[PDB]
C-alpha cells in the first residue's frame, strides 16, 4: 500500500501489479491546461520515463491519460467503457477525480483541469514509491475534496516572507492539493494605504512571478484588497461609487494582465459604508458581474471571492453579518472562530450557520482563517504542531466553506502545518489519531518530500515534539508539548533523553534534508544545543556535583543568546518553553 497525502476519499487494490516501459505514451483530452502537462512530463522525467504525445490508446507499452469528464475525448471515453463510475460522482463532489492503474494503463479523469492536476499529483506521490524497477500496483482511487478552498494567508504580524519564500510555499502547497495562497503583506501599501494607486513595472513583474508559480501548482494566488480603510469606497452618489468601483476595476485589471486569477476583498478595522454593511454587498456583486465579464479573455478566473468583516472574531449573530449572508454563493465570509484564536469547530460553524441566516437567505458555512501556527503572539517559539486543537477532528463539512492557515514568519517552518491542512482539508480527520499520524507523518515530507524516513526527518521531528507550546494566556487553547517526557520529568535515563535530543538537534543542523529550513530556524537549534547542556549538567550534578552545576548555569545563559530580526527589534530563540525550561529552573535551585 503506498502512502498518499492527503488521505484519497477511496482507495481499493484489486491484486496484481506491472513494470512500466521505458517510453510512454500521453492521452489528453481537450481542456487539460499547460500546468498538468508540465507536471506530468516532469513526473516521467524523474522517473527517467520517455514519453510520446498521441491522440490514441497505443497497444504493447505503458499508456498515460489524463482528461476532463464529459469532454468527449479519448480519455473520456476510455473511462466510460473501462472505468465503471456514476456521472453523478463529478456533480456532487467537489475536486472530483479518479485515478485509476491497471495492467499498463495509467489514467486520470477530473470534472477540471485543476482536479485532473490533482489526480496526476497523486501519481507524482505514487512515482516516488515504486519498487523493482517502475513496478506499480494495480489500484483505484476515487478522490474528492471536502472543502472547497484550501490553503493559507501571509497575514500575521511580523518579518514578511520573501519573494523566494512565497514561491516556496505554493510549491510545497502545490504537492498536497492546497489552492489557495492569500498574499496580504502588512508592508505592501498597494493593497491598502494605497489601493487606488497601480503597481509600478518592477514591483508588478514580481507580482507577476508570484501568480506564475501560482499557476503552475494550482497554490492559486490570491490577490487581497483592501479598499475600505483609506480613502475608501465612495457610497455617497452614484456617481462616487462607480468611479470608485472604476478604481477597483483597474487594480484588478493590471493583475489580471500579470496572471493573477483569483481576488479576496479586506473590510476588517474599518468602518462599513454609510447605510451600513448592505453596500459590501453591492460591492461584491458588481465585481462579481466584472470577473465573469473577465472570463471571456481570461478562461482560468474564479470569481470566488473571500471578504474580511470587522466582525471576524464574532458568532454570525451581528447585523453586519446577516446582511453580508445575502450575498452570492460566490461569496465567502471569514471567521476567526468565535474569538480571535478560535479553531475550525463544528459547534462554532453550525451556530454561525444559524446566526447569519435571515428569510429567503439561508446561513452559509463560515469561512476559517486561523491563526495558527501564528507565533505572532508567541515570537521567541516555533509552533511545530497543534494539528487536532485548531483542525478538530470528526467536523462535518458542510459547515466549512474553507480554511486558510496565518502562519509564522519563518516561510519554511510552517511545512508541517501546510501538511496537516492539506489533508485535513481535503479529507476531514475521522479521529486524533489521524491527526497525528498526519503529525508524525509531516516530517518526512517537509523535510524531502517524500514518504521515505530519513535520519534528518527522525531528528527534525525530535525536536518538534518540544517546540509546541505557545506560552500564551488563555486567549488561546494551550498546545501541549513534550508529552512523553513530561511524566519521566515529574537521572541517568534522563540524560539518555537530554543527549538524545541535543544529537538530534546536531544532526539535523548538520544533515538537512532542506538547506533553506535549516537555516531559517538556525536559532533554535543553537538554542537547542545550549539548552541541552544546562540541563545535562544539573543532572550530573562533591568536586563534581559544583563542576556540572556550574557548567550548567553557563550553558543556559548562552541559550538566550540566538537572535533574528523581529519587524522592529531582535527576538531570541526559545526550545521546550512549556517542561523542559521550567525544569532547568526547578532543578536550579
Ligand atoms: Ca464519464
Ligand atoms: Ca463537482
Ligand atoms: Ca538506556
Amino acid at each position: 500500500f503506498y502512502e498518499i497525502y492527503p488521505k484519497p476519499q477511496e482507495i481499493s487494490y484489486s491484486g496484481g501489479e506491472f513494470q512500466i516501459s521505458d517510453e510512454i505514451n500521453i492521452v489528453y483530452d481537450d481542456g487539460i491546461d499547460t500546468y498538468t502537462k508540465k507536471r506530468v512530463d516532469e513526473v516521467l522525467e524523474a522517473s527517467n520515463l520517455e514519453a510520446t504525445v498521441s491522440n490514441e490508446i497505443v497497444p504493447g507499452k505503458t499508456n498515460f491519460l489524463v482528461g476532463i469528464n464529459e469532454s468527449g475525448g479519448v480519455v473520456d471515453n476510455y473511462f466510460n467503457k473501462n472505468i465503471p463510475h456514476d456521472e453523478s460522482f463529478f456533480d456532487e463532489k467537489m475536486d472530483a477525480n479518479i485515478v485509476s492503474v491497471k495492467d499498463g494503463v495509467i489514467g486520470v479523469i477530473a470534472e477540471d483541469t485543476d482536479s485532473a492536476f490533482y489526480g496526476v499529483t497523486t501519481l507524482k506521490h505514487v512515482f516516488n514509491q515504486l519498487e523493482e524497477g517502475n513496478e506499480i500496483k494495480n489500484f483505484r482511487a476515487d478522490d474528492y475534496a471536502e472543502v472547497a478552498h484550501r490553503g493559507f494567508i501571509e497575514g500575521y504580524y511580523g518579518n514578511p516572507w520573501s519573494n523566494e519564500d512565497r514561491a516556496e510555499l505554493m510549491k510545497f502547497g502545490g504537492d498536497y492539493k492546497l489552492n489557495q495562497y492569500v498574499f496580504a503583506p502588512k508592508d505592501d501599501p498597494y493593497h491598502n494605504s494605497k489601493w487606488r494607486d497601480l503597481y509600478p513595472e518592477e514591483k508588478l513583474s514580481e507580482i507577476k512571478k508570484l501568480a506564475q508559480m501560482g499557476n503552475e501548482t494550482k497554490n492559486r494566488y490570491v490577490y487581497a484588497l483592501h479598499p475600505f480603510m483609506n480613502n475608501p469606497v465612495r457610497f455617497d452618489t452614484e456617481e462616487n461609487y462607480q468611479n470608485d468601483l472604476g478604481v477597483i476595476k483597474a487594480k484588478f485589471t493590471q493583475l489580471l494582465e500579470n496572471d493573477v486569477r483569483q481576488f479576496a476583498i479586506l473590510a476588517d478595522d474599518a468602518s462599513a459604508p454609510a447605510q451600513g454593511a448592505s453596500m459590501y454587498v453591492k460591492l461584491l456583486t458588481d465585481l462579481t458581474r466584472w470577473l465573469e465579464e473577465q472570463q471571456s479573455t481570461y478562461p482560468d478566473l474564479k470569481t470566488d471571492l473571500m471578504f474580511c468583516p470587522s466582525d471576524y472574531y464574532g458568532n454570525g449573530s451581528s447585523a453586519q453579518l446577516k446582511e453580508l449572508n445575502k450575498a452570492e454563493d460566490n461569496v465567502s465570509i471569514v471567521m476567526t472562530g468565535g474569538r480571535i484564536w478560535g479553531e475550525v469547530d463544528e459547534n462554532f460553524a453550525n451556530n454561525f450557520m444559524n446566526n447569519i441566516s435571515t428569510e429567503g437567505h439561508p446561513g452559509r458555512a463560515p469561512f476559517f482563517w486561523i491563526n495558527w501556527p501564528c507565533s505572532d503572539n508567541s515570537k521567541q517559539h516555533l509552533i511545530m504542531g497543534g494539528n487536532d486543537t485548531f483542525l478538530h477532528p470528526g467536523v462535518d463539512p458542510s459547515k466549512i466553506d474553507g480554511i486558510v492557515l496565518n502562519p509564522m514568519q519563518q516561510a519554511e517552518a510552517n511545512k508541517s502545518a501546510l501538511f496537516a491542512i492539506a489533508d485535513y482539508a481535503w479529507n476531514i480527520w475521522d479521529n486524533k489519531e489521524e491527526a497525528d499520524e498526519n503529525w508524525n507523518d509531516s516530517f518526512k515530507y517537509m523535510d524531502h518530500g517524500t514518504a521515505e524516513e530519513t535520519n534528518s526527518s527522525l531528528a527534525l521531528r525530535e525536536i518538534s515534539k518540544h517546540m509546541i507550546n505557545q506560552n500564551m494566556d488563555g486567549r488561546v487553547r494551550p498546545l501541549q508539548e513534550s508529552v512523553e517526557l513530561a511524566p519521566k520529568l515529574e537521572a541517568l535515563e534522563l540524560i539518555e533523553e537530554f543527549t538524545n535530543l541535543q544529537k538530534a538537534a546536531e544532526y539535523y543542523k548538520n544533515n538537512p534534508g532542506n538547506e533553506r529550513t535549516r537555516d531559517q530556524i538556525i536559532y533554535w537549534l543553537n538554542c537547542w544545543e545550549d539548552t541541552m547542556d544546562a540541563a545535562i549538567g544539573y543532572l550530573k550534578s562533591d568536586e563534581a556535583a559544583w563542576a556540572n552545576y556550574s557548567e550548567a548555569q553557563s550553558a543556559f545563559e548562552k541559550s538566550k543568546t540566538y537572535g533574528f530580526h523581529y519587524v522592529d527589534h531582535t527576538e531570541y530563540a526559545e526550545v521546550g518553553v512549556q517542561h523542559i525550561v521550567p525544569f532547568i529552573k526547578s532543578m536550579g535551585q
